[PDB]
């Protein structure tokens, strides 16, 4: 059974629903697969690991002594077993470590998403499993010609906001798809028509794709750490390809990335200049805009259906004492984000 989807689109979908890329990742963070295997994942361990994450957090900024951090660091190896043989585990002592976690749990929640739409459904072997899988997405997806105006604006965006400090590899587009999630835009109505509308990069592992698809972005689940995000638990974009690209982990090993471009409804900016692990956003703010010392540049923004692509190239920002290089933006309603286009990237590494 030869599917009829174009070969972009066919690509695509082995690229995101490849099992062996969910194990590599796995492996990446130093699980034990023989003791917590793709297809034992469930939400509730990965909830249970993010609450244990948050004692040693709240231990870990309290100032405890190793004595007392050691019960809690334990805990946390109980729940996610690790692939540290007959030896004691790392012991999570210290912020960095325990941020490490929290972004392992993180990805682990998109990959038990993405094996378990691969393990539910019906088996068909008169449809081409690329077609069969590709309808669990619930995600129109179609290839934008490259010679179209939105094709020009997205490589321009992409070839304009490279950073200098991101120079170890440059990027190659080499499919640019219009993807229309199932229902996400009755969900953006409220939104459609605020202002500070803006085309926003947003990267990821490409393991995490299948989950981003079926169920859009989402918020951190309700026991992960608020510590553990700069500026809480929100859905974060950056102005700055390079900048959302780094999230692909791409390497020359693997060097082809996917990365997602949204319309994002920021509003009414709250804008920091350092961490602020914020539940809500103060009265009549929309979103946190992160201030980077650098920002494309505003009088090179351009309209692509209604909505702003800040696709200048980076110039000074004028803030001083600031914690970011670079601009991110975060929402705190999943409903503000309608998702517009997921690019295929090759990675050319220069080192
Ligand atoms: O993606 C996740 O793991 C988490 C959990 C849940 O999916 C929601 N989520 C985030 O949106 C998230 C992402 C980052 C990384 C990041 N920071 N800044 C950027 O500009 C940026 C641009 C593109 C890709 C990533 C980034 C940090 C904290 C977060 F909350």
């Amino acid at each position: 059974p030869k599917s009829k989807l174009p070969k972009p689109v066919q690509d695509l979908i082995k690229m995101i629903f490849d099992v062996e890329s969910m194990k590599k990742a796995m492996v990446e963070y130093e699980i034990d697969l023989q003791k917590m295997p793709l297809g034992k994942l469930s939400k509730r361990q990965i909830q249970a690991a993010y609450s244990i994450l948050s004692e040693v957090q709240q231990a870990v900024s309290q100032g405890s002594s190793d004595s007392q951090i050691l019960d809690l660091s334990n805990r946390f190896y109980t729940l996610i077993p690790h692939d540290f043989g007959m030896k004691k585990p790392p012991l999570l002592n210290n912020a960095d470590s325990v941020q490490a976690k929290v972004e392992m749990l993180d990805n682990l929640l998109d990959i038990e998403v993405a094996y378990s739409l691969l393990r539910g459904g019906s088996d068909d072997s008169s449809k081409d499993p690329i077609d069969v899988n590709y309808e669990k997405l619930k995600t129109d997806i179609k290839v934008v010609d490259r010679d179209s105006e939105e094709a020009e604006i997205i490589r321009k965006y992409v070839k304009n906001t490279h950073a200098t400090t991101h120079n170890a590899y440059d990027l190659e587009v080499i499919d640019i798809f219009k993807i229309e999630r199932e229902g996400e835009c009755q969900r953006y109505k409220p939104f459609k028509q605020l202002h500070n509308r803006r085309l926003l990069w947003h990267g990821s592992r490409t393991t995490n794709f299948a989950g981003i698809l079926s169920q859009g972005l989402r918020i951190a689940p309700p026991e992960a750490p608020v510590t553990g995000y700069m500026f809480g638990k929100g859905i974060y974009f950056a102005d700055m390809v390079s900048k959302s690209a780094n999230y692909c982990h791409t390497s020359q090993g693997d060097p082809i990335g996917l990365i997602l471009l949204g319309e994002v409804a920021l509003g009414n900016m709250y804008e920091l200049k350092h961490a602020s692990h914020i539940s809500k956003l103060p009265k009549g703010k929309h979103s946190v805009k992160g201030l980077g010392k650098t920002t494309p540049d505003p009088s090179a923004n351009i309209s692509l259906d209604g909505v702003d692509v800040p696709l200048g190239t980076g110039i000074s920002s004028g803030v001083n004492d600031t914690s970011l290089l670079y601009n991110e933006y975060i929402v705190y309603d999943i409903a503000q984000v309608n998702l517009k286009y997921l690019l295929k990237l090759k990675f050319n590494f220069k080192t």
